[PDB]
This record gives C-alpha cells, structure tokens and sequence, in this order.
C-alpha cells in the first residue's frame, strides 16, 4: 500500500490520500523560526529554541495531532464547511479529494470538494522571524459561491512546561489584542518586545477575528467543529488571561471560475505583523519570498548530484537525504512529533556526527556547529553529553561522561577543513567549557589524549556512563565501539599532522594508533565464531562471543573495526560476514543479535529493553550506513549497495502498512524481528542516519571525497554498474566526474584525466569558477 | 444559571445537565490510590505519589477532558452507542437525559436514553488500591434489547513527564497482555510487581479486550468515536510498546424490564485484579464496600454538625467544607485539573495551615502531616518551601526560603495537642531535615527563634524570597504580614509554655512578643489612612500607605493584625472597616487596591501581573476567612457573616454564568473588579481557603474551641439570630452546644451550664463516651 510519490522535477513528495496511518511531517524554515508540520496540516512553530520558545501549541502522542495551523472554508449559502488540510473537519473522502506536496522548506496543501478548489502554501520566509499561509480559492462551479475563510493557531505559553503543567501560573500569563487584520499575543512577563509577543496576522482586512480559543472553538467542540466557523463569524474576542488564538476570518463572493488570493503571516515580535501584513497584500512579495526558498535548495543540490543506475539512489542523495542531513545540522535533534519537551539545545555526540556530512553545501553552518561543540568540550577532553550552545556564545561530571562523544568531532573538523580549505581555522583560540582556551587543533588533541588515558590493563577504552550505544553502559568496563573510534580518529588526526608539518604529534599519534590497533586486534577478536565482540564487563567478561546465548554478534564493533581502518582485509571480510549472515534482514542490519533478554547491569540497560526494540535486537538505522563504508573500504560494492537498497525509505514506498513512517526520511530505528511488529519505522527526520547515509553514499559508495590537498574518486560500486556520473562543487570550481566500468569490477581506478590530461592520485584544486572534466576508468 | 444542586439528605451534589461550562470535579479515594474525576467522567488516577505514579492518563487545559474512565453502551440491533457519562460520545441532550451525582469518594453517573437506563459509581474502596465501576444496565422499554458494554482508560508511562515528552523512550517503556477479564499492564522498566503493574478488570468473562489504544479508538477517530465500540466488538490487541487500553467487553440480552450489574476494575498490582474480579462477582461485596465508605465520612461528620439559620453555612460545614479540608490534609496540593505535573510533594505553608482544620475528625492524618513537616524543617528553625515527605520518612539555602512557612506550625501543633490530648508529642525527638534531632518542642522554638533572628532594624520581620503572598518579593525588605504571624504563633506558644509550667520560656517569648507588638504598633500604622502598612522595601519605602496610587489597602496585613491579637480594638475595627469599604464586593474580599500597574521589583512580582488577577488586586479565597476571624475578635458578627455569605459557593449555585467553577468548591481566586471576568472563579478543590474556612467558623463564629485543659464556646453570631445548636465530639465524649440569643446581641457569653449545672470558664473534658448537655446564653 503507498499513499503518494516522488515527484523528481518538482522536488517534492506527494501525498494523494491524507489518510495515512501516522503523521508525515516536514519542516519550515531555514534560519530560527522553524515549524514542524504535518501532512494535516497538525503541528507546531517555535523561534530557535523548541523548549522556551514555542509559539504555537502541540498535544503529542495522541490519534489526531492538534493543533496545527489551519485554513476553515465555509459556504455561506449551505452553512457546509471543512478545512483545506483534510483534517481537522474530515470531510468524506469520497466527497473531497485532498493532495498534499511536501518541499524542501515549504508544504503545498490542496483540496478540491463540491465546486471549490482551494491551496494553502506554508513557508518561513529568508529574512523573516514568520510563517506565510498562502491561500487561494477558486470556484469551480457553474455557480456565484460565498465563502468564507477562518484562520487557527492556538498560541504557546511559549515555555513547553507551561502548556504541559503548572497552568495556576500559565493561564494568566499571557493575552491577546486586535488591531486591523492583526491578533497580538502577549507574553505578559516576557519584557522583550520581540520575543516576548506574537501573533498572526491576515493581508485581508477581516470581517470578524476570535483571540480567544474558547471562544473560537466554542463549548464541548474542538478543533474539527469550531462553533466559530459552524455559525459563520467569529465573536470578536480578545482579552488577558486564559487559552489564546489567532483567528481571522473574511467572506468572499466568487463568479464562477473566479479565484482570489490572501495570506495568513504567524509570526513573533512586535512591529513585524502589521508590516508584513502590508508587505504580502502585494502577491508578487510572496512569490519572490517563495522563490528566495526555492533558490536556497537549488543552490545547495547543485553542489553534489549524481546520475547512476539506481533511481532511488539519485532521488534521495540528490534532494531527500541531503535535506533531512542539512535539517540535522540546522535544527538539531529536539523538535519533532517525538521529542515534543525535556531535552534541548545539542546532543554531542550527534551533531558532531552530523557536521561531517554536509560541509559542501552549507559550510557557515557546519562552522558554527563545529565552533559550539569545541565550546562545549572541557580542559579534560572530553565532551557534555547534552548542552545549550546559547550557555558559551560569547558542566557534568566524569560520572555523566559518555565516551565516545568527543572523538567523532576529530573527523568531523579534519572533513570541515579539506572541504572549505580554511587552515587556518586550526590556530583558532577556542575557549573550554569549564574556564580556559585553547587552539582548535589542542583542542582536538586534549581529546584525543582523553581516550589513551581512559583505558582498561589491556588497553581498550573505558565505556563510562555509555559509548555510542546508550544503553551498553559499561562503566570501567571496556568498549570496542569506543576504541576502534579512537583509532579513527587518530588516523584522521596523523593525516592532519603530516599536512601541517606537526612531526612530533605525528610520532606520537602513530606511536598511539599502532597500541590501539594490537590491543583490539589481541583482544577484540573472537576466532571461533569469526568476528570481533562488543566489549568487555567491568568483571573482565567478554560481550560478544560466539559462546554465549545472548548478544553474539553485534553491528557497531564489526562495522567500525573495518571502517576506522583497523582491521585487516581478512578480519573485516568475516567479521562484515558475520554481520550479513546474523543482521541482515530485507528492513536493514539489526544492532545485535540473539536480542537480550536477561537482565545484566554488567552489560547495560539494553538487557532490559523489549526484543526487537530500540538498542536491543532492533534495526537501529545510525549503524547502517557505517556498514555501508565498511563493504567499500573491503571493495564489495555489491554487498554495500545490498545494504543500503534494504534501509533506503524511497525502496518501501510500496509498503506503508508494514513500515508507517514516511517513505522520503531515515527513521531512528525498525522493529526487528524479535517483535510483532517487524519492519514498522520509527521516530522519522531528526536522526544521525540522514548525516551518516549521506556521507557514506556520497564519499564512498560514489566515492568523491575532498581533502587537504586535493579531491579523489575512487568509488565502490555493484560490478553490474556500467559507470555513473557525479557534478561536484569543491572550493569554487566544479568537477564533472564521469565513472565508467567497461571491465565491470566493484572497485579500482585504472586512470584518471582532468581535462583530458591523465593524472596520478588527487585531483589539485582548481582555479575559483573553473569547469573541470574528470573520467574516471576502474578496472 | 444553574447546572443542579444540593441534596441535603444524601450527602450529594446533583448535577442535572452535563454541559456545565467547566469540568466539575470529585475525588475518589482516602488512602493511597487516588482518582480525580469530572462530571464527564474525564480526569485520571494516581498512587502515592502524582507525579511518579499516574495510573491512567490525562490531557490538561483543553475544551474536552480527557482521557477518563469510560464506558460505552451500545445497541447491537442498531449499532447506535452512547457514554453513560455525556462525555465523550456525547449524545443529544434532547434525546439523553444523564444526572451526575458527586458524592463523598464517590461519583454516581446515570443516563436515560430512548429505553436503556444506565447507571456507573465510581468510588475507590477502603483496603484496596484500585477503582471500582459499579455498574446497572436496565431495559425499560417494551421490547427485548441487545446491549454491548465496552470501557476505556489509557494506561499512563507512570511518570507524568513521560506522559507529556520524552516518547522516544516511553513508547516502548509498557506492555500489555491479556488473561481472562484481565487486561494486565506491565511497566517494563519498574521491577516491583506491585507499582510496577496496573490493570483493567471485569465481574464478566468478556466477549472481546482492546490493550492497544490504537486498536480500541481507530485511526483518525478519539474517545467520542471508539472504532471498537462503533463496529460492536475489540479487536482482541495486547502487546508491547505503543500506546495501552483498558478495554473489556460483553453483550448481554435484556428482557423488558430486566436489569443487570456487573462491575470494571481499575488497579494497581499484580494478583490483585485476578483476585478483585472475582470478589466482585458477588456484588454484595460490592455494595459492602460502597457502605465502608458512607461509613467513613458519616463518622467523620458527626463529629461536628451544627443546625443554624443559614442553611447555605450549615449546608457547607457539615460536609462540603469538611469534605474540601480533609481532601487537603489527606491528598496535598498538587493533583487536580489545574495541578498536573511538575510540583508534588508537600508546599510547607500549605499543609502546616491546612492541619489545624480538621484534627477532630481525622487525629491521625493530621499528626502524620504535623510529623512530616517537623521532618522538612531545618535546624535554622526554617521550612524547606516544597519537599516530599517520602524523603524523610525513616534542602535549600536561605536565598529560597519563604519568611511565613514555618510559623505556621506552631499555632496547628498546638491546636493538635488541644484536639488530641496528646501532650506527650511535644517530647518526641524528630530529625531535622538537614541532620540532627530535636524535641517538636524544641522545633517549635526553632521556628519562633529564627523570625526573631531575621528582623530589620525596627523589629519587623524579613520578607525574604516571599512572605504568604508568593509574588510579594521583599528579600531584605519587612513584611507586616509576617511579624504578625510571628505575634500569633507566639501567642500560642506562650499559652503552651504557661501549661506545660516553662517559665523560662513563657518570660522569653513574652518578651520576644511583647517586642514585636511595640514594633508593628510603631512602624506599621498608617494614620492617614486608618489602617497597617503592608510591608516596606528593602530601601525603607513603606507599601500600603494612603498617599500612595497603587496597592493601598491589603488584606493580609489587616486581617492579621487582628487575627494575631497585636492589634487594639480601636485600630482592629478601622483598619477592618478599611478592608470593608475598599476590599469588599458582592463576591468576596479582594487582596489589595487599587492593583498594581507600575513594576517595582522593590515590591515583588506582584507588580507584573495583570490587575484583578491572582495575586494583584483578585479576590484571593485564602485570606477571606482571615477577615472572618478578624471580625470575631472584634466582635462583630454580622460583618463576619456578610463576608462569609460573599465568599460561600453554595450562595452561588444560580449564577454558574458568571462563576463557572463548582458551587460546592472553595477556589483559589475570583477575577476582581479591574478584570472584565469579574466573578469567575478558579482552581478548585486543592485550596486552603477550604481548611481555614472550616476553621474559621467552627472556632470563631460558631466559637467552639478545644483546649489544654477545657472546652470553650465564645460565639459570634448575627445579631438576629435567635441561636444555633452545634453536636461536638471532643476526646472520646459528645458535647450536645445549645446557644441561646434572647437579647440578640453578636458576642459575649452571660451563662454556661454543663449537665444542669452553671460553670465558670472551660468546660473540662468528659469521661470517655458522655454525652453533655451544654447550654450557652448569650449577653
Ligand atoms: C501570578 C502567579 O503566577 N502566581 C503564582 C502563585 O500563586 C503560586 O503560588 C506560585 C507557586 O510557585 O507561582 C506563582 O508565583
Ligand atoms: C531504550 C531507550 O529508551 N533508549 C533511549 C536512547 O535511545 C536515547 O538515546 C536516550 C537519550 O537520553 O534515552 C534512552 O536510553
Ligand atoms: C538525540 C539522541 O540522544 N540520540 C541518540 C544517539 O546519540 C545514540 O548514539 C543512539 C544510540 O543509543 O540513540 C539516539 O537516540
Ligand atoms: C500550593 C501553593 O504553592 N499555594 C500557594 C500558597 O502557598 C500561597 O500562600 C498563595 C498566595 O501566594 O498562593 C497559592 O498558589
Ligand atoms: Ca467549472
Ligand atoms: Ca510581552
Ligand atoms: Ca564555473
Ligand atoms: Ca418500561
Ligand atoms: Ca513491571
Ligand atoms: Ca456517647
Ligand atoms: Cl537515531
Ligand atoms: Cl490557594
């Protein structure tokens, strides 16, 4: 079963049903308002942070997601009314055909229904802290129609706790005010002027308006039947205290064939509504801020895309995957239909992970990110699990450290650098989160000593509070997820060294990686069922062998053993074996396998998670694509793209019943086959896989990776592959890569020539502007 | 307006239309497990502990209550289906007649619909920790009917947060599994097998169960329209992960006239469903319960029943009030419809003033609130402000210590001992809560020693973070209402240390008193206005004066210095006749005028909150009956009465319109004169005005008194009253109060005679189990 499409020239996912078994969601804005909006039109905005700035209200969990923003239509002659997303009035589907276009940073709502044909355009404008609702109604009928149009946004206490709890206080903290075509919310004890008030505003001059929600929806109603737009006008309400709304409503009388046009603006700050309100009336204002969105996108996509064999591939590295990666590093990891309160601001770990991906196309934003984790790092090394980066914009424990969370900032920095050519961002004086400077390049050092210091006798990393897997909490228990990490952090940090000239961070740094290496590879391997465990207890207990019931093979130790560069060719090969034959499933690699099922505080809490789900036994996605690298850096093309055609959503359009979430976006993690419900998708959009896939497919499987001193193309591709074609945007100039496979082997380049001259290795960065041609031959 | 109305002879609230404008709510339980339910049957359940314990879920602030305790009937012949509560099917009132009738722990739900009279009480049984729906299906229309029952609660994650965010670990945290009229719900992460496991029983085997919320309510549908109850039958779900149901149900076949009973269970624990199921089997078991808890409160109100010539007082006093109170000591503050997350445990000042009002009735609740407060005090002599008792049960810094919190207890120790008899509590050695123990004697000095310690340079006390108004913010600066609070609570102490024959300390705080009195009589009069200051600010500026344009007259400070017993007659009477011309209004008392506008957070945040709203300028219900008692000292009992008569939701019972909450709840505030909803009332039930209310007219207009060594009666009355007969029960003996009024005047006693006999002063406690006549003449 599916419920849309992908329409490629467009860029856009489209829903033909509305009824989809759960929300699919999109996301609004680029800069700092940001709305999380759903296919029915359900959801919320919130100005930079989703925690204490939430604008408008959302109740998660739950059959409906309300409120949202919503567009009521009514014919005033019949009294018949319903809403341009489909729900929350509902209307029959046998009576209304609903159409839904999700685009990158704008959703396209449409809905045709007894003679009246009706858009709604959301978007967050460049330039503006505000959402555009650009409507049009056109009567189709052979018929004069009255209709009536009313707006919905049910607006935040803006703290999420106040709209959660604690109303003795919330409920009298805010109120509304009207001026023409203008709801003003008031945070009553918020003194600034701007992100203290918010409100939503018409381009039309409103025939009626409702500030409050009691009044608009009326009593024993909610959002699906408003007594507001049931009798055909709002009460003109307004007033401090109690639940608020923004509601604007006006008639309009149509000839038939006749269509009219008008915008809704939700916004924040006080001034902005009643100057954007004049600003939109003029429609061509709308359409220029639309193409300004649209631009934004074509620019970013043209840095990378590919043209190959499988369609999937190219649909989703050349616009979805890129997106949801960009969206990661934007809006990081709290704002969502799942995280809806609790944690905000930046997941280490994560968005050290996630700035790897796509310095290419937004590099300023890739630096920032980069900045705030080495702002969030402490003098000791390693980094705060969960932070405000807004705290260090110009502290836990020991007990509270994870320990893999400041290596994966060593290769994201190295990446940043070979991609934008900014050397110099290594002598940077960066302050420590806990009082202190020091240089970007010390501080990448620092962290890399952390890991060498905390280690067991055997010289394998300590687990800590957890390592990436947060429910494997070893404590001085040992991890190899943690230590093959290390050792990839360090070849990253020797190639850096040798660059820079740095011989004796060079000694030192090779001196460290090569115990890394004989450390893991005398105590990680296991040679009787042929790949390497997943660490150690603290009692000195091996977690991952082939004797035990529980938790034999696991998918972070054998897939970065083979991706850090650790393991030899012969190791990777039946470790990566092991991982085919135990995880892989047609819904992706599981995370381990038998899953857990007795509990064991010496392992972690994943020992007393449900079979099948989340760490223990699911198809946890993150892991996946390190997989992925693991088959390219053996040569198994084949194996690689087996993987990634298995996890691919685009692949499982066709199989919504089974899978639920969205077809366009990697999710957190697919039911295993432990649990009855194998294959359902789970937790869609904010999820390190988007960032990992992306780079993986991208550096890889394509195999286009820049770096210090030039860019290389040495793809891994399925030997059935004739070749495939990549335009890349390095440093100012463009490449046109060509890759042919006449020989039709996975991996291997037997020449390569830049504009007709053959060339040996990298290809040197070219002049600012220029237009490369690069074929590329394997065999 | 009115939504129903008071039934006298059988203890109940009778609602008569359901569309009440608000959700009018009831308590369920008198022990642990607890249910906050509406009169749409919408709310939740809790065990212990609100916030870490929540049994069944809940959506806060919305036009619909829910989710609650549900049952759906339905007509298996028509596929029609309705709630025995109107809510949330929501039949037409012009075709469904439904009558709640909210008992003490107790709601009785009915409803008449085109032949199926239907009939649920909901009341949670003493000696169990679950919930019992008693339920009646009769036919009474002339034809066979076929009638299915189905019921529904959705289990909660047990943490309120989790309910509320954090998804990405809740969705997956519970189970559910299914044995024979048993929905078994399993906390998987709780390991106890008792708190760890909730359940959703039935009397009948059923025909078909729901575990699963998404099965049970369908895709795009809510609790109005359940797809199980809509198609006539569950789907047989339960499994783990996702969202979890309560649903069971049976057809059953009624000849015309014929009536069945049959019961659902909500319960906490494993083994007590299968068990409890059964025992109800026989509903006589059932009806025995339901009589324990007529018994419960039966006993609890012949302890103190009084016949007078308002019926709306008597109504209230001999069992609303008592009822309110009680729920208070019993059950805190923090779980109802307003409170829902966040704040749990025990607020100091709350339940320290909360504890003095019913002792006579409930001796053993209130020592284990007194211990639990005397635990949560600090050696400083302070109050910790919010804390849970479970904490204790065998910290902050000055900066966030409340200055009123801890002389609170003195006066409620006292009035225990005097109610109780039980002089030997004041040599029990309790810790305190930051180490070290002490006497409850000596932690009464404690308390008396530290507002003697944090004094300003005239002698009146700090404010500190906040004095009883928590948005009066004074921190150095004096609070009047705090030194007169001090004077009260050493008053009563003196009267203890003068009994328990310690001179040394009745020398020490008659002086300490003696001081405080020269000091307030000095400093905080204002002579121009005829009436006591506020407080001053930190930089010495008097608050409350009559030259002054905002925040003129305050009810705290004038109230107290008479309640307290510092301030003259003369100065009492005008500073109160200040409080009757500027403070009164036909729906109580308002805290200050005119309201504040201007910010001065010299004065506190009290200043930023909108006027005639909380605590700016509202008519907060808590001081009202300070004002009550503050006339009974003056002697003026027709202007208690007046201020009583404003104040009683009972007098408000046809003007819903403009009230809105329960006319049978005392609320924390009304909206005051500067706010357009003027009269409407809010927060009901968790208030304290409810324990002061009952305090102040047992004690004070009614004048009856325990004491050390006798019992008083000193009434203050209406002068037009002819007398009033109160039923006293008092240390194991009955005091049948006859007061006489035969020159109307408002106080002062001419005769007491004890069994025939006159008696000067007290009258000393009986033998256990007399029965006393005592005859009380007024003049
Ligand atoms: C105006 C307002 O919101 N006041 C409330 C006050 O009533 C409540 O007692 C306190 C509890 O922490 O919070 C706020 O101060
Ligand atoms: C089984 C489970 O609930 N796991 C989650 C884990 O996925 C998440 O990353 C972490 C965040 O703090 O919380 C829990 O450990
Ligand atoms: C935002 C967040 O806490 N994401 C975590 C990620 O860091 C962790 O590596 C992974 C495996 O446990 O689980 C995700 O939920
Ligand atoms: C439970 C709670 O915090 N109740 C407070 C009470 O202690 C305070 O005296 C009063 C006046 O500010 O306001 C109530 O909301
Ligand atoms: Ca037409
Ligand atoms: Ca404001
Ligand atoms: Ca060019
Ligand atoms: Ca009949
Ligand atoms: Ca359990
Ligand atoms: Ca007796
Ligand atoms: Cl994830
Ligand atoms: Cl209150």
């Amino acid at each position: 079963m599916k419920y849309g499409y992908f329409d490629n020239d467009n860029r856009e996912y489209v829903i033909t049903r509305p009824d989809v078994p759960a929300p699919w969601t999109n996301y609004l804005g680029t800069e700092k308002f940001c709305t999380v909006i759903s296919h029915n039109a359900g959801g919320y905005s919130f100005y930079n942070s989703p925690e204490y700035n939430r604008v408008t209200k959302f109740r998660p969990n739950a059959t409906f997601d309300r409120p949202g923003h919503y567009v009521y239509l009514r014919d005033d002659d019949s009294g018949d009314y319903w809403s341009i997303s489909w729900q929350p009035v509902a209307k029959s589907l046998d009576e209304a055909q609903y159409q839904i276009r999700h685009g990158l940073s704008y959703s396209k709502f449409q809905c045709d229904y007894n003679g009246i044909h009706a858009r709604k355009t959301l978007f967050v404008p460049k330039g503006e802290d505000a959402e555009i609702w650009d409507v049009v109604i056109k009567n189709t009928s052979d018929q004069v129609r009255t209709i009536s149009a009313f707006s919905f946004v049910e607006f935040s206490f803006s703290h999420i706790q106040s709209d959660n709890q604690n109303h003795q206080m919330s409920l009298y903290s805010a109120g509304t005010a009207y001026r023409p075509g203008l709801i003003e919310y008031d945070l009553y004890y918020n003194t600034d002027d701007f992100e203290g008030f918010y409100y939503l505003a018409s381009t039309f001059d409103p025939d009626s308006y409702d500030g409050q929600r009691d009044r608009f929806l009326g009593l024993y109603r909610d959002e699906a039947n408003p007594l507001a737009v049931e009798q055909g006008r709002c009460s003109n309400s307004a007033q401090t205290c109690y639940n608020h709304c923004g509601s604007l409503h006006k008639q309009f009388t149509l000839q038939p064939g006749e269509e009219i046009r008008f915008a809704y603006i939700l916004g924040i700050g006080k001034g902005n509504g009643e100057r954007l309100r004049e600003h939109y009336q003029d429609v061509a204002n709308i359409d220029a801020a639309f193409a300004a969105i649209k631009a934004h996108w074509d620019e970013r996509c043209a840095k990378f895309q590919v043209k190959s064999p499988n369609q999937g591939l190219d649909t989703m590295i050349n616009a979805w995957t890129l997106y949801q990666a960009e969206t990661c590093v934007v809006w990081s990891r709290f704002a969502s239909f799942i995280e809806v309160g609790g944690r905000t601001g930046l997941g280490y770990r994560d968005t050290a992970q996630d700035a790897i991906s796509v310095p290419h196309a937004n590099p300023e934003m890739t630096r920032k990110r980069i900045v705030d984790l080495l702002r969030g790092q402490v003098k000791a090394g390693y980094g705060l699990h969960l932070f405000d980066p807004d705290w260090f914009d110009p502290i836990h424990g020991i007990k509270d450290t994870c320990s893999d969370d400041h290596l994966w900032l060593i290769p994201t920095i190295c990446k940043y650098v070979m991609e934008t050519g900014e050397t110099s961002f290594f002598d940077q004086m960066i302050p420590y989160a806990d009082g202190g400077e020091a240089s970007v390049y010390e501080h990448m050092k620092a962290a890399l000593d952390f890991s060498a210091e905390y280690v067991g006798q055997t010289g394998i990393c300590k687990g800590l509070r957890a390592d990436w897997n947060d429910c494997l909490n070893l404590g001085g228990g040992e991890s190899s997820m943690v230590s093959f990490l290390h050792f990839w952090a360090l070849q990253e940090f020797i190639d850096l060294a040798k660059f820079l000239g740095k011989d004796q961070d060079v000694n030192t740094y090779t001196e460290m990686a090569a115990n890394v290496r004989e450390a893991c590879e005398t105590h990680l391997w296991d040679d009787e069922g042929g790949w390497y465990i997943r660490g150690l207890t603290k009692n000195g207990d091996k977690i991952g062998t082939a004797q035990q019931q529980e938790g034999r093979v696991h998918l972070e130790s054998n897939t970065l053993a083979v991706l850090s560069g650790l393991a030899s060719q012969e190791r990777g090969e039946q470790a990566m074996d092991a991982v085919d034959e135990h995880l892989f499933s047609p819904y992706g690699l599981h995370l381990n396998a038998p899953s857990f099922s007795t509990p064991n505080d010496d392992i972690g809490f994943v020992t007393r998670v449900y079979q099948g789900v989340k760490e223990n036994g699911a198809i946890f996605s993150h892991p996946n694509p390190w997989a992925w690298v693991a088959e390219t850096k053996l040569g198994r093309g084949d194996r690689a793209m087996k993987f990634y055609d298995a996890l691919n959503p685009y692949n499982q359009n066709d199989i919504i019943e089974k899978r639920i979430a969205e077809p366009y976006s990697y999710v957190q993690f697919i039911m295993g086959r432990d649990h009855q419900d194998h294959g359902r998708a789970n937790h869609p959009w904010l999820t390190g896989t988007s960032g990992w896939a992306y780079f993986a497919v991208t550096n890889y499987i394509l195999g286009v990776q820049s770096g210090f001193t030039g860019l290389s193309v040495d793809p891994c591709i399925p030997s059935d592959w004739p070749g495939f074609e990549v335009t890349r945007q390095w440093r100012g100039a463009t490449y046109h890569i060509q890759v042919e496979n006449p020989d039709h082997v996975s991996k291997g380049v037997k020449s390569i020539t830049l504009n007709g001259a053959p060339i040996q290795g990298r290809i040197p960065p070219q002049a600012q502007g220029s237009d490369n041609q690069v074929v590329v031959v394997l065999g």
